[PDB]
């Protein structure tokens, strides 16, 4: 599924991400824009053989099981395929564990490089939330 901007903001609020760990909804929408372009089915292979999955590009090195990332963990206790669903529940639940892990949203390098410090409220501007 490819979300629209306000459609995703709404879905993220419905699943409890707005102001989770103090990160406003525009932070989460901005991270999703630059990680996946709002596409739930996005996959990207990393140099090290891990893969990033879904709207928030969650990495198989730590968070999900894809059966092909040697020496990796599955701390969200989910198959990485669950992170590709039209329903963002699995991605949100897992993202809550990642953002609680100690470095906040810096875990998302695209959020650090493209969203952190910017006017992230623009991402929810005009949305009926
Ligand atoms: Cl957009
Ligand atoms: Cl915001
Ligand atoms: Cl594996
Ligand atoms: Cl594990
Ligand atoms: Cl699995
Ligand atoms: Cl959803
Ligand atoms: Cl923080
Ligand atoms: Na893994």
């Amino acid at each position: 599924k490819v979300f629209g901007r306000c459609e995703l903001a709404a879905a993220m609020k419905r699943h409890g991400l707005d102001n989770y760990r103090g990160y406003s909804l525009g932070n989460w929408v901005c991270a999703a824009k630059f990680e996946s372009n709002f596409n739930t089915q996005a996959t990207n292979r990393n140099t090290d053989g891990s893969t990033d999955y879904g709207i928030l590009q969650i990495n198989s090195r730590w968070w999900c099981n894809d059966g092909r990332t040697p020496g990796s963990r599955n701390l969200c206790n989910i198959p990485c395929s669950a992170l590709l669903s039209s329903d963002i529940t699995a991605s949100v639940n897992c993202a809550k564990k990642i953002v609680s892990d100690g470095n906040g949203m810096n875990a998302w390098v695209a959020w650090r490089n493209r969203c952190k410090g910017t006017d992230v409220q623009a991402w929810i501007r005009g949305c009926r939330l």
